[PDB]
């Protein structure tokens, strides 16, 4: 109930889903929270939902543009009078298709931007406040595309994730010398929020197949259990920890199958 | 007081520096915790420390021995009706000199079999009363020398320490299918307990000196520290993460610092 | 002089340290060789340095720019039949201070710029020429900052190194279906070419002080060497490798010896 | 035919599969050869096969004893002046059933034996006559199971290659201080040798598997391509790359392809 009691924290992408689950339970742990976002009224509905105004409010930041991501800082440092830790919690997916040969050249400008710069402009301003507070835990949330690859995620968004795991790694080994921690959260599917952009994509059905395909059963990876391991990264009980990139997926990565599903017996 | 209500752990090497932590920890979150250990009179200092025989009890443990870590987990099973948590944390240091020329060929079996196959008992034990209940969590302390070397780390500590991940991604592989997470943790130097074999080595000094070489400065790493890693992968909180070896060394292995240090300005 | 008989190589930023030395040994080698640069008078200076117009030749091209890398590509088979390898060497500094609070925001653009939509570029107009032969080596040049980080190494360097493998390891899982392997090679400090920007820098100096902070004693790593390493991956006996990061820092990356230097012994 | 002009080599396991098409083409590049292993007769009809007794000799060779690793080096050093490669390719599979639950006790131990402490002799004694040189490369074979894990690979074997990337991490942080590189090399599936202990288990047969499940197409893996990877990593060309496990997959463990498969469309 009061974990993270004290806390003033932000989160980029905040009115998305791993964003409003990662908000819900940080008020739920006594902190502060203030959701940035491009999605003005989902935004606003997210906060509202959650509590009041003094714990919880919404600001337009569009983080590829520094002057709303100074905005956003310094409007918490004049609300609550403290950054404890920050969340840079956006990425974007392409939206021309997979093959090298398709995929675009300004698509691939784009998600760099959003995806990579946009987590530099966090860290950047972040680190301005709380830098003078030798304090501080940013968390930026990456993806099991950090480090693998996958027939169908885009090369832009592959490139972009291990760029984030490198900020994460680079900002570590600057700023631990103020005492400020850096780390990043790998997910494989989470599982919503209600999908059709083509036909198939319906999103009781997309965590139906991520567990056809994951390992681990019986679980079903929902923005739940990211939000907890960036509380675990952000508070409460992580202080000698910033090398990490923080993956959950119930151990997907650890093997390709493919092989072992050619090998079978019983024919 | 109350986020592990429910758990039934084992602490093997839980007489030692993180073993007591973690189980001191444990019990203030609500769990029956057995320590197990060689130490005979030192792990039950440790229990009749932290609690009453109903929550903590000692049972002698050789875990390179079959026998003892079968009657481990049958007394567990036994005292209280189950096992949700499996924390193998024995690891033993080197006694014969660092070059692989004067490294003991005995010395490198001995600290295998302890590291090593001792782990793969406890995970073989702890999998047969899991497997039936179809939930679990496995925990290893691994090291940073899981993945990197040192100048002064034994050359069988090192290959010990890439094994215990070895069997941690495999059984994560094997075992996510009967909903059995398994994890390990990787410290980088925790602080004590006032060390003399040599001089030098005396541990008010040993953290000072991992602090001068520590990234991440302010904080010292202490066995409290690890024991809140492995709290967050043992229950609460870490359900959909498997693939995890979670590095807690402040970011100290995502550099070296060399030729920086050589690199300088000023002369 | 002929293990690279047949090919048809690009050397994108050839005329540099790395790509001219690489350019010299697959020419040595039997290959057919197009150096591609912005510098002008020194890519041509490399070429008419090496052999003849029937092997090496020096075509301008900003690998930023689409036209000039679609140019690039479709001369090198007008003159030359076909694509056999691709090695992406294009890669610049930061000329903001390190301090992420004092890293530009036009030089992360612009270095992300060069570095990593220059990778995708080439990989994407090579992958037109080489998918239809189904034959193919593609190798980026990335650094050991592609996974660690350096107090001195600019976090968009960092960043960018990261996103080359990202793009190594994601072509490589679309495009080893149409047998074409893609890698990366992660060099640490080579030597030169004589340095001054600041002073310090000279460089009979830099490999002085890469020596002082080596892992691996009594060689000096040289242009020579990386070049070696992309020989290997470009032709010539390693037609079943394509995951590769093929780091080339004689273990540098694989201790950090802070802790170490700290413990000693004598006083 | 001579790139490895000089050279005196040492192969472990050297009868076997890699072990003979690497002395064959180490014998190819102008190398002296011992092979030295513990099956007799093939060792000696593959080294009659291959050369002349002036190129290539047999030693028995039980790598699990250090007075036959101690006699192997010896008889090496007798025969031809020195040592400048030393490859431990001796790998035995498990003999008890995949499930933790059934892999048996003994052959934990005897697999740990053969493949760990077996390389650490290995490493010990070659380092022997190799430190006073101040030359040298120690190449281990690893597997793909240096780093990942399989259902239906056991787990001592994954545990025992994350500890032969252990010892080699290691012992390249010892030893490139005496100028010696010390490498492993990670291989998917090779090929053969004609296969039944169960059925199913011919050798056309598991190459054509191997393809089915393989990242890269169009290649079949052969001893062939090891060779070249250790023939790299043991001489000519290779002299400042001590960090690498040199994996050789195609790159099948850059992705794990479960849910692309389970996305697909045309239903
Ligand atoms: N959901 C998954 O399965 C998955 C897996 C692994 C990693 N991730 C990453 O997790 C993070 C959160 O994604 P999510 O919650 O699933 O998706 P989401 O629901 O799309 O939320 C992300 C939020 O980012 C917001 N946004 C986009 N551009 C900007 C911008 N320029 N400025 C400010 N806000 C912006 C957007 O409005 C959205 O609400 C992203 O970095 C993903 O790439 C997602
Ligand atoms: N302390 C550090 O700085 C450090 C760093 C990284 C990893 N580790 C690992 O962390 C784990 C715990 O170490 P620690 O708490 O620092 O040391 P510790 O105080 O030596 O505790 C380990 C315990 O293992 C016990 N033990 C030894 N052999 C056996 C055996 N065969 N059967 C049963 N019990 C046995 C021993 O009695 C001791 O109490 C070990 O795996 C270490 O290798 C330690
Ligand atoms: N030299 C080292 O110590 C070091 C270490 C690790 C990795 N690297 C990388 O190795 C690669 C080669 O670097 P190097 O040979 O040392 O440096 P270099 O001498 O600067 O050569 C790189 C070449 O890239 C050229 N270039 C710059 N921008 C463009 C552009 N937009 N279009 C076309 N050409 C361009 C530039 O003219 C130069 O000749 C780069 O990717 C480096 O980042 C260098
Ligand atoms: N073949 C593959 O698909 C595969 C994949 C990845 C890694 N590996 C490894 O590659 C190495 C070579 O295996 P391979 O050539 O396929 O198999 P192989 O044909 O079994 O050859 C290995 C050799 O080791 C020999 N040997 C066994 N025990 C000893 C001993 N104690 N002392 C001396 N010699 C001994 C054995 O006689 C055999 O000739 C091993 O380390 C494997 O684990 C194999
Ligand atoms: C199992 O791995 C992953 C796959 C998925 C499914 C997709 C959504 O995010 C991804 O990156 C995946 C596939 C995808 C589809 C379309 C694209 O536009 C895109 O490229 C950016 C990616 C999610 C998380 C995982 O981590
Ligand atoms: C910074 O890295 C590490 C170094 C240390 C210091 C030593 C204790 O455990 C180790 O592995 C270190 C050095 C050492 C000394 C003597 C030995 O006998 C031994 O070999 C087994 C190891 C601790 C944790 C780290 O992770
Ligand atoms: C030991 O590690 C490395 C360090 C170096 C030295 C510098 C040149 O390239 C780098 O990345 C290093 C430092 C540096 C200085 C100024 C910058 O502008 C810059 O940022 C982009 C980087 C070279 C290769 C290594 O791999
Ligand atoms: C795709 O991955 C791998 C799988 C394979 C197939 C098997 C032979 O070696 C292995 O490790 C694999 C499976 C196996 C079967 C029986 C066992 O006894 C054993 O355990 C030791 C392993 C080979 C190389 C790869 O690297």
């Amino acid at each position: 109930t009061n974990r993270l009691q004290d806390k003033v924290a932000i989160i980029t992408g905040g009115a998305g889903g791993i964003g409003e689950t990662t908000a819900k339970l940080f008020v739920r742990y006594g902190a502060k929270v203030v959701i940035a976002d491009i999605a003005d009224d989902h935004g606003q509905k997210v906060c509202n939902n959650i509590g009041s105004p003094d714990v919880i409010s919404f600001v337009h930041c569009d983080v590829t543009k520094d002057e709303d991501v100074r905005n956003l800082v310094d409007t918490t440092i004049a609300k609550h009078g403290k950054l404890d830790i920050m969340f840079g919690n956006v990425g974007v997916l392409s939206t021309t298709p997979y093959s090298i040969l398709e995929a675009g050249n300004e698509d691939f400008k784009r998600v760099m931007d959003i995806n990579v710069y946009g987590a530099f402009l966090v860290a950047k301003h972040a680190a301005r406040v709380m830098i003078p507070a030798k304090k501080g835990s940013i968390v930026f949330t990456a993806s099991i595309s950090s480090f693998t690859a996958g027939e169908g995620v885009s090369h832009v968004y592959t490139a972009t994730k291990h760029a984030v795991l490198g900020l994460t790694t680079s900002l570590c080994t600057e700023l631990g010398e103020y005492g400020i921690r850096v780390n990043c959260v790998s997910p494989y599917i989470v599982a919503s929020p209600l999908l059709t952009d083509v036909f198939g994509v319906d999103s009781s059905r997309v965590e139906e197949l991520a567990h056809q395909a994951a390992n681990l059963k019986g679980t079903l990876l929902r923005a739940e259990d990211v939000a907890d391991a960036v509380a675990y990264l952000a508070g409460d009980e992580s202080k000698y920890v910033s090398g990490l990139n923080l993956v959950i997926d119930g151990g997907y990565t650890r093997t390709n199958p493919a092989f072992p599903t050619a090998l079978k017996h019983g024919l």
